[PDB]
């Protein structure tokens, strides 16, 4: 059931310039849509869904956690932190952080929340805990942005992220209640309206996460998708590039969704 349809990725990652991964699932029928889909791609901010799942999953065993309030200092504000540099004077909750760092990708609050959870191993943690064995994080923000050609950190699969968002937002990895509050979070994102939201008719519901290195024509968008009348779509979209200088593209990421999408025999 995989590639049904072909679909023209080549072409467009020959037009941009670089590589593109994507892996799409039907989770009605099972049917998949798959290029590059075991390649590593750097993730760059798009671990934070991951990273708000595993503070969801810990606050199972923590009924406290969410509401806890977090005060930081000014050296924790990294650039690009648009929502914790205007409570740097008050402190924001566990859930606000999380909230923040999903719907804003603010990078404060991702650093906050990651140490938490002990760190870019403890994340790596809770993965392989749900069974992802692709997953690694292994530094902080921003020093993980780096997208060095070859550089196996802070990477995983488009398939292992399809994957493994398809569990903890429609599977059993979280309990209910701490698995409608990650979709609403995702749902709720501002970062993604030119990626695969920009495929999504406007009448269906969407939650992503995307990422953005700033180097090495590396970013990314990965999606939960309900289509009226039919099961939801689970996809994953990585790009990079072989330059350091060449740059990312929103427009890519929304035709290889598309494509995914048609690949599927999703009317869109
Ligand atoms: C994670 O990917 C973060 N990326 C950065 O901080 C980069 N230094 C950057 C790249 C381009 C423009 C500004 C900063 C954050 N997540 C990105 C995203 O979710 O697409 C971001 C651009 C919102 S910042």
């Amino acid at each position: 059931l995989t590639n049904l349809v072909a679909e023209p990725f080549a072409k467009l990652e020959q037009d941009f310039g670089g590589s593109i991964g994507v892996y799409a699932m039907d989770t009605g029928s099972g049917a998949t849509v798959s290029y590059r889909a075991e390649e590593r791609f750097p993730l760059c901010s798009s671990f934070k869904g991951f990273l708000a799942a595993a503070v969801l999953a810990r606050s199972q065993q923590q009924a406290g956690l969410l509401d806890t309030p977090i005060r930081y200092g000014k050296n924790a504000l990294v650039p690009w932190s648009p929502i914790s540099e205007k409570y740097l004077t008050t402190g924001m909750t566990v859930a606000e952080l999380s909230a923040a760092a999903v719907q804003y990708s603010d990078n404060a609050a991702a650093n906050l929340l990651l140490k938490e959870l002990g760190g870019p191993a403890g994340l790596t943690a809770f993965m392989r805990s749900i069974g992802d064995t692709t997953f690694r994080l292994d530094r902080w923000q921003l020093e993980l942005n780096s997208a060095i050609p070859g550089d196996a950190r802070d990477t995983s699969s488009p398939r292992a992220v399809t994957e493994s968002l398809q569990k903890l937002t429609l599977g059993s990895a979280l309990a209910a209640p701490q698995r409608q509050q990650f979709v609403d979070w995702l749902k709720g994102n501002t970062t993604g309206n030119h990626r695969i939201r920009a495929a999504v008719p406007a009448d269906w519901a969407v939650g992503d996460k995307t990422g953005t290195c700033g180097v090495y024509g590396t970013a990314n968008d990965y999606a939960v998708v309900w289509p009226t009348g039919r099961a939801p779509i689970v996809l994953a979209v990585y790009t990079r590039a072989p330059n350091k200088d060449d740059k990312h593209s929103e427009a890519v990421i929304a035709a290889a969704a598309r494509l995914a999408l048609e690949g599927l025999g999703v009317n869109g």
